[PDB]
């Protein structure tokens, strides 16, 4: 399946690190599900990027 996805890239305007507490920036953004964080979120997320 198309487990989780990292492209490092910057995002349009703003987003927010649903793992930190404050605004994302040019971080790695899944571009499969949506799914946006810093690289304290790259092995920390438990539950991979599976959703359907
Ligand atoms: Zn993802
Ligand atoms: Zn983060």
């Amino acid at each position: 399946l198309t487990t989780h996805n990292f492209a490092r890239k910057t995002f349009l305007k703003l987003a927010f690190c649903d793992i930190c507490q404050k605004f994302l920036l040019n971080g790695f953004r899944c571009q499969t599900c949506g799914y946006k964080f810093h690289e304290h979120c790259s092995t920390k997320v438990p539950t991979m990027c599976v959703d359907w």
